[PDB]
C-alpha cells in the first residue's frame, strides 16, 4: 500500500527524461539514470563526453566482469558504441538489494547524451526479445526479481510541472516516483483500470477507439495500433501513426479553431506564448484513449487535457509569457504513449499479470474546470481485431 522509500525518487521532465539515482560496481558509483520503458537494454557513459559530468569507471569497480563483447545500437536520432559486462548494481531510493546486472558500457556516443539532462546511462525495462545484441542479455528488471523476493511488477507516477523549470530548479524539484515491485495507493485517485499487454518486447498495448472532446475520430482501429502502440517513458511526445496524427491534428485545429496557431506549432517546431496566466486551456479539446480491458468484450478510456499534450517551455525572447509546445507528433512506427502522456496518471507496469494499470495521477496538471480521468467500462466489441498483425 505504502513505499515511503521509493515515493520521490525521480528528478527531470518529460523534455528530456526522468531519472533514477542507482550505483554501479565496488565501491558504488552513483549515476543518474534515465527510466525507460521502451527499451531493454541497462547502458550507461562509460568514458567522458562534454554531457557528462560523471561516468562508470570500470577499472574501479572490484566486482567488474568483462563479457569481452561490443554492441553497437543506431536509433533514429542517435548512436552510441559499448563494451558488455556485469557489475553489482542498486538502487539506492529503491529495493533494498544488490543485484549482479548486466551493464553496456558506452565508450562512443553521438546525440544520445543530451546536454542538461543530468543523466548519465538509461534503464531499459521492457523485455529481452528487444534487447541488444540479442534476447540472451538478461534487461536489468529479469536480473533484479531472479535474484531477489521483489514482487515482478513496477510503476510510474511521472510528474510534469505544468510550468518551465530551470536547470537550477530540475534539480532541486522532485519528478515523480518509480515505485519498484509495488503500487503505491497515495500516487493515484479513482480506480486502477488494466489493460493486457499484448506481447512482451515492448509494453505493447491496443488502442481501441479514439475520442477528441467526445468525438470519435472514427478510423478502423487497426489504425490506432499501426504498427504497433506502446507505453514508452523515453519518448517525450505522444505519437501517432502518420494518418491518426493528421486526423487527429485536423480534429484538434477544428476544436481550437477560436484561435489561429502556425503551421510550425502543429508540427511541434514552434513555440506558442500567451500573457502570464492567460492561457487558454478550455479552447482545446481533451483526448480520450480507449484501451482494451481485461474482461470480454470490456474497454476503458484515459482522458487528457491539453494541460499534458502542451508541453511547457522557456521563451526564446525573455518574458514572463508561459509557452508551449505541441507535444503530439507523427510516428511511422507505432502509437507511442509518450511521458507527457503518462504525466497524466499513474502506469503499473503489472509484468507477473501481464497488464498494464491506468489510474489518475495525484500529481497531473489540471484547471479548476477538468480533470484528466480513467473511467469504464464500455461495451466494445471485436477487440482483438484491433491488433495488427
Ligand atoms: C523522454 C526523454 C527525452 C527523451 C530522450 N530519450 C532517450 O534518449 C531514450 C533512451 C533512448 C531510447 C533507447 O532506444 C531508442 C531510444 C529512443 S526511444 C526510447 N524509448 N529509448
Amino acid at each position: 500500500g505504502s513505499f515511503v522509500e521509493m515515493v520521490d525518487n525521480l528528478r527531470g521532465k518529460s523534455g528530456q527524461g526522468y531519472y533514477v539515482e542507482m550505483t554501479v560496481g565496488s565501491p558504488p558509483q552513483t549515476l543518474n539514470i534515465l527510466v525507460d520503458t521502451g527499451s531493454s537494454n541497462f547502458a550507461v557513459g562509460a568514458a567522458p563526453h562534454p554531457f557528462l559530468h560523471r561516468y562508470y569507471q570500470r577499472q574501479l569497480s572490484s566486482t567488474y566482469r568483462d563479457l569481452r563483447k561490443g554492441v553497437y545500437v543506431p536509433y533514429t536520432q542517435g548512436k552510441w558504441e559499448g563494451e558488455l559486462g556485469t557489475d553489482l548494481v542498486s538502487i539506492p531510493h529503491g529495493p533494498n538489494v544488490t543485484v549482479r546486472a548486466n551493464i553496456a558500457a558506452i565508450t562512443e556516443s553521438d546525440k544520445f547524451f543530451i546536454n542538461g539532462s543530468n543523466w548519465e546511462g538509461i534503464l531499459g525495462l521492457a523485455y529481452a526479445e528487444i534487447a541488444r545484441p540479442d534476447d540472451s542479455l538478461e534487461p536489468f528488471f529479469d536480473s533484479l526479481v531472479k535474484q531477489t523476493h521483489v514482487p515482478n511488477l513496477f510503476s510510474l507516477q511521472l510528474c510534469g510541472a505544468g510550468f518551465p523549470l530551470n536547470q537550477s530548479e530540475v534539480l532541486a524539484s522532485v519528478g515523480g516516483s518509480m515505485i519498484i515491485g509495488g503500487i503505491d495507493h497515495s500516487l493515484y485517485t479513482g480506480s486502477l483500470w488494466y489493460t493486457p499487454i499484448r506481447r512482451e518486447w515492448y509494453y505493447e498495448v491496443i488502442i481501441v477507439r479514439v475520442e477528441i472532446n467526445g468525438q470519435d475520430l472514427k478510423m478502423d482501429c487497426k489504425e490506432y495500433n499501426y504498427d504497433k502502440s506502446i507505453v514508452d517513458s523515453g519518448t517525450t511526445n505522444l505519437r501517432l501513426p502518420k494518418k491518426v496524427f493528421e486526423a487527429a491534428v485536423k480534429s484538434i485545429k477544428a476544436a481550437s479553431s477560436t484561435e489561429k496557431f502556425p503551421d510550425g506549432f502543429w508540427l511541434g517546431e514552434q513555440l506558442v506564448c500567451w500573457q502570464a496566466g492567460t492561457t487558454p486551456w478550455n479552447i482545446f479539446p481533451v483526448i480520450s484513449l480507449y484501451l482494451m480491458g481485461e474482461v470480454t468484450n470490456q474497454s476503458f478510456r484515459i482522458t487528457i487535457l491539453p494541460q499534458q499534450y502542451l508541453r511547457p517551455v522557456e521563451d526564446v525572447a525573455t518574458s514572463q509569457d508561459d509557452c508551449y509546445k505541441f507535444a503530439i507528433s507523427q510516428s511511422s512506427t507505432g502509437t507511442v504513449m509518450g511521458a507527457v502522456i503518462m504525466e497524466g496518471f499513474y502506469v503499473v507496469f503489472d509484468r507477473a499479470r501481464k497488464r498494464i494499470g491506468f489510474a489518475v495521477s495525484a500529481c497531473h496538471v489540471h484547471d479548476e474546470f477538468r480533470t484528466a480521468a480513467v473511467e469504464g467500462p464500455f461495451v466494445t466489441l471485436d477487440m482483438e481485431d484491433c491488433g495488427y498483425n
